[PDB]
C-alpha cells in the first residue's frame, strides 16, 4: 500500500535549497538546484554561493544542505517519517559543534512548493576561530559518513538523529562535527514513527570547470536499513 | 558507451551459489537461489544447508557466498572489474582469519553459465575452537561493514581487498574476521582495471517460516563509491 506521501517521490522530483547564513558575522547566501529520485535513493544538486565566496568549507554545509530522497526499502516503507510528512513537510533543526572550533545552528522547512521540494534554511555559526580549519578553509574537497541512526522523537511527532562527521583537514588530521538533529511535521495529517534504523549515504563532491561562481556539485546515493521485521 | 560486460546485467539475472565446505572436518554443502538487479545494486537471494544443520553461522558464510552485482554509478562504470571479466567469469580467492579462532580459505569461480550468474565455492575451516565462537554457534543472526576498499592487482589483471568484518557475539562482545581478497579474470579478453574506490553494502538477514531447512533469506543493496574524475 504506496501511501500518499511516498506517491509524490515514485519520479524524478526538481529539488530547490536556499540556504541564509551568518557565521562570525559573514553573511552569505547558497542556492541549489537538481532533482530527487527516491526510487534510487539518487540526490543531484549543484549549489552556488550567490554572495561571492563562501566564507566556510563547502564539505561542512553538506549536511545542511532532504532525507525524504532516501531509498527505503519495501519491507522498511512504514518507517519512513521523510515522506509521511509530505507535501506539507517538516521543520530540521541541527546543532553543529565543531570540536576546538565555533557551532551551527540551523533551522530548514523542507516541503513542496507546487511540483518542486524546497529545503529552505537559517544558518548562524558563533564562535568559530578566525584562522581554524573552518574560517581558515583547511578541510579536504570531500565527504564521508558511516551510518546515521534515525530514531523516533519519544515525547511527540517526528525524528530525531545524532552522528559525527569526520572532515579531512589538509595537514592529515580530523575536524570532528557533532550533528544533534530534530525533525517535527510542519501540518497535523498523520505521519509514521519509525522503529530505529540508519541511513547509509555515499556522497561525491566536484566543480563545474565552466562555473566562475563558488559552487559545489553533489551526487549522493541514500539507502535505509538495519530492520528486518516484514520481509 | 555500455561495455559488453555490463550489457548482461541490465535486467534481472539468476543467480545460483554452491558451496562445498569442511570445518574442523565437518563437511557440508550449501545451495542458494535468486536474482540480482546491478541497476539498483539488489541481491535477494534464500541459502540452504542441504546436508542438515550448518557447522558455522551463518553471518560467517555471507561474505563467501557476487559482486558483480555492484550499483556503479555512471561516472565510475570504467572501474567495475567484476562486470568487465564476464561471461567468462573470474577466480575470487579469500583467506578469512576469525580473530583468537580459525582460518576459512576459499576458492570461488563466479561466471554466467547460459543465463545464470554462478557462484561455485570450495570453503576449508581449520583450527576452529570446538566451543569457540563459530563453532558453537554463539554469533547473532545479523551482518554490518562500513566500505571495502577494492584496488587494482598491481603485478596483474585483477582486484585484491582486504578488510575486518566485526560480528556481534551474543555475550556483547565482538568477533573479528580479517579477510584477504584477490580476484583474477577466467579468460584472456579487455579487462577494466580500477582506480581505488569502495563498496557500501546494507545487509537484511532473516528467516522463511515455512523452511523447515536450515536457512538464511538475504536481501542486500550495494553501490560503489570514493572517485569523483569524470562527471
Amino acid at each position: 500500500m504506496v501511501s500518499k506521501g511516498e506517491e509524490l517521490f515514485t519520479g524524478v522530483v526538481p529539488i530547490l535549497v536556499e540556504l541564509d547564513g551568518d557565521v562570525n558575522g559573514h553573511k552569505f547566501s547558497v542556492r541549489g538546484e537538481g532533482e530527487g529520485d527516491a526510487t534510487n535513493g539518487k540526490l543531484t544538486l549543484k549549489f552556488i554561493c550567490t554572495t561571492g565566496k563562501l566564507p566556510v568549507p563547502w564539505p561542512t554545509l553538506v549536511t545542511t544542505l532532504v532525507q525524504c530522497f532516501s531509498r527505503y526499502p519495501d519491507h522498511m516503507k512504514r518507517h519512513d517519517f521523510f515522506k509521511s510528512a509530505m507535501p506539507e513537510g517538516y521543520v530540521q533543526e541541527r546543532t553543529i559543534s565543531f570540536k576546538d572550533d565555533g557551532t551551527y545552528k540551523t533551522r530548514a522547512e523542507v516541503k513542496f512548493e507546487g511540483d518542486t521540494l524546497v529545503n529552505r534554511i537559517e544558518l548562524k555559526g558563533i564562535d568559530f576561530k578566525e584562522d581554524g580549519n573552518i574560517l581558515g578553509h583547511k578541510l579536504e574537497y570531500n565527504f564521508n559518513s558511516c551510518n546515521v541512526y534515525i530514531t523516533a522523537d519519544k515525547q511527540k511527532n517526528g525524528i530525531k538523529a545524532n552522528f559525527k562527521i569526520r572532515h579531512n583537514v589538509e595537514d592529515g588530521s580530523v575536524q570532528l562535527a557533532d550533528h544533534y538533529q530534530q525533525n517535527t511535521p510542519i501540518g497535523d495529517g498523520p505521519v509514521l514513527l519509525p522503529d530505529n534504523h540508519y541511513l547509509s549515504t555515499q556522497s561525491f563532491l566536484s566543480k563545474d570547470p565552466n562555473e566562475k561562481r563558488d559552487h559545489m556539485v553533489l551526487l549522493e546515493f541514500v539507502t535505509a536499513a538495519g530492520i528486518t521485521h516484514g520481509m
